């Protein structure tokens, strides 16, 4: 049995914009479903708190929270099986039959200028913190701002009490420079959904340098499963994927390599990944280029080397 | 009679923290109250919307509103005299018994990302808008903000858009590399309260090379009452007030200079320029040093000749 960790779904936010006429357990127009996850065999899947960037900044907080809630009320418990890590040592003591969820932070933007309100999700079970989703913001630059600049004081508090709290710093959506001075004060990094620039040169990607320094780091880089980011052209199937993965080990970092899917945030999918229930063959044709020990390491047995600690 | 206009006090953040307890007509809390507004001789006085940093993100939008209602409500109309200058017509014609009194933007904290509440409160009537107090936000990085980062994709779309409406785009608090940049960008540039830093070595001020580029740049330097920005050793009376007027005059800035007192955001003021009652009496100094003429252009023609057309 292969189980799997994915770091990065979009669940939440696609629940919560979807009204109730979504639920969690089947809904077949949601990539991450209950049905899907034990389909998937599941062992830890990571749900990002995201608000559309037109949710004005004075509805933030509460937009936020609502989807915390919609995790706690919709998510947890499912079938007796969804089991809340809200911390690392729930991970390493979760059961076979039992599949992990946890809540992962994208873009500060939530907080506005309040620390106590990112204490308060970290206080809720939140184990990875991105600081930009793809604009400016009051931490840093994301990736999309052309001025391309690194951490504020605040973005530096930021990732002072992520160190301090034993969470993850994920630099998937922080601009060149960010992403840089953050290798130099987060302590925990990740890249939560990140693929190769060298094999698609979109600017979301990781060039070969950053790749190195990852490694370096000690830090995990998990490959997205979004055509756009996989392949210059924006239409990709497994193999296209798979050669990121083979960038990321010729660059040395087979033992850093994890998935982040980004399921449920995909305008478009990659052909044979177009779900989290795909996911056994798409380890099949990952079969194919790997054996079983390496990846095994992919699926989770890399991201459990890397826990906080 | 010599009329005045000022650029910038504190007034409304003022009201708004008073509660209620603080008259307009003549309370001695206020720098700027109604009495002293009429032995001023003030022509236009500026009036900033600021909220304390600390207010938070999602109270902002509401806290700012506040401070518009304030202002229509406890200012305009006070004893028939006080009339709304909206747009800069309003300026050139106001009756001959009237003090004209504008709003303005210190930071754009409080509309958050949106563009459309910039676009109400230009239609409410701020003709002048700084990107930033002293912190980063979402426009630019303040002149305080270590990372010294110009403009945001956000910063720019404000400044054409105020370029657009024929309001000035206000640098006094602008991060170096936002100054710079902010000169290329914007039509009508001010500096609504700043003073010579090669007199006073305070980061707020301007440099010669800076004030040099105001001038090229046809842009209005209007010069502050502030111990703390007037004189390195923060004591100051108005002679040392004089000096950075001097200076400026000096670089060849003569019809570039006016006033931006900051009164009600002051501590400790300037000895003999402690509310806006005392602007004749400063008046009758600059009248040791100016012919008349060149004290009328300080005092209201230099602005009145930069209106934004
Ligand atoms: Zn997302
Ligand atoms: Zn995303
Ligand atoms: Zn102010
Ligand atoms: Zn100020």
């Amino acid at each position: 049995a292969m189980r799997v960790i994915d770091t990065h779904c979009d669940a939440l936010y696609k629940l919560q914009a979807g009204k109730g006429k979504y639920t969690f357990q089947d809904a077949e127009e949601l990539d991450v479903n209950f049905e899907r996850l034990i389909e998937a065999k599941m062992l830890l899947q990571g749900f990002a708190i995201f608000l559309d960037e037109d949710i004005p900044v004075e509805h933030k907080w509460k937009k936020a929270v609502e989807q915390v809630n919609i995790f706690k009320q919709h998510v947890l418990h499912k079938g007796g099986i969804i089991h809340h890590v809200k911390k690392w040592c729930d991970l390493e003591n979760l059961p076979e039959d039992k599949i992990g969820a946890m809540l992962t932070l994208e873009g500060i933007e939530p907080i506005g200028r309040d620390l106590d309100k990112l204490t308060q999700l970290l206080d809720g079970g939140v184990l990875s913190v991105g600081l930009t989703w793809n604009n400016a913001n009051l931490a840093a630059d994301g990736i999309m701002e052309e001025r391309g600049a690194g951490l504020t004081r605040f973005g530096k508090d930021i990732i002072h009490l992520l160190n301090e709290r034993k969470v993850f710093t994920d630099v998937s959506h922080l601009s060149v420079k960010a992403f840089w001075e953050t290798l130099e004060q987060a302590e925990f990094v990740i890249a939560s959904h990140s693929s190769a620039k060298a094999i698609c040169a979109h600017p979301r990607n990781l060039d070969d340098e950053q790749i190195k320094a990852m490694i370096e780091h000690d830090a995990m880089i998990h490959v997205i499963f979004h055509p756009l980011f996989t392949t210059n052209d924006g239409v990709a199937d497994i193999e296209d994927v798979i050669r990121h993965i083979d960038h990321i080990c010729e660059l040395g970092g087979m033992k850093n390599i994890g998935f982040g899917s980004d399921f449920d945030g995909i305008p478009d999918h990659v052909k044979g990944l177009e779900h989290a229930g795909k996911y056994q063959n798409f380890l099949e044709t990952l079969g194919k280029h790997y054996t079983k020990e390496e990846v095994e390491g992919f699926a989770s047995r890399n991201f459990l080397n890397h826990l906080p600690k």
